[PDB]
């Protein structure tokens, strides 16, 4: 399966803005969707990132977007494809 | 319509093994072919990697093999799309 | 020597904002300097993204500025390198 | 400090050829220096690549090698950096 890494650009602080990055990489896979997740709803216009080799089928791919951590707010990434049975969702952890 | 470059990576040299290159790049374009051709004729089994950026529509393409040139033989770069009436053919030049 | 390229980022319409890019490349970089002028001046707020491989000593460098293409002004790019002589002044070909 | 990340290419199998990598990540490099070690010794065969962008000042660094992991021999990292008070040796956990 996909390696997920999900990781803020600068030091978590409460309150403070920040980029919440969700990194998709692995071999062998097309066509895979990834989302991030706020409190469990998908973030609507994610800007990404996408880097391939056909000599190994690698990818790399980066999902970003503009946030402001809180107490309340709980952020994950889910990534989905056809080799997994459900999607794999990934919880932040700062 | 997208930019497209055709280069050897080393300066070329008759019957001197080589790598030979088309850069693909350009804006607001989905699901481009490329091809390098021998002669006319579609090389098979060419690599490239592919590099995209969502926050501009942006892309990327580097199509790469390995080949050894002469006096007979003539290179290009063919590229095609939804938004080309006709596929657009880009002959190499030392 | 090292291989120049200077181009504006989108094709360029005078008094409209665009980027103004050279692309420096070759192997080992050296004493590599590079710089964008305006009317032979440096410009100030030029930045660059610089990417080395040790494997066969290869260099690819992209410095960049925005900026807003006149009738009037004339843009180049400035390269110094051990390999030349005395540093090479590429001019913008809009 | 700049953030090191120690990993295969590929899940580990005793005997059989992969790649080690030490990602090392950050802003100023500055001074930074990186190297391979298999049991407390400098790799010899170990090349990088070296990303870095003059607009925030970060840099990329993958240090990567080829090699044939086994149940007895230890990698680790090593990174050196005005940031740290002493050499950091950041173990490969398989």
């Amino acid at each position: 399966t996909p390696k997920i890494q999900v990781y803020s650009r600068h030091p978590a602080e409460n309150g403070k803005s920040n980029f919440l990055n969700c990194y998709v990489s692995g071999f062998h896979a097309s066509d895979i969707e990834v989302d991030l997740l706020k409190n469990g709803e998908r973030i609507e216009k994610v800007e990404h990132s996408d880097l391939s080799f056909s000599k190994d089928w690698s990818f790399y791919l980066l999902y970003y977007t503009e946030f402001t951590p809180t107490e309340k707010d709980e952020y994950a990434c889910r990534v989905n494809h056809v080799t997994l049975s459900q999607p794999k969702i990934v919880k932040w952890d700062r």
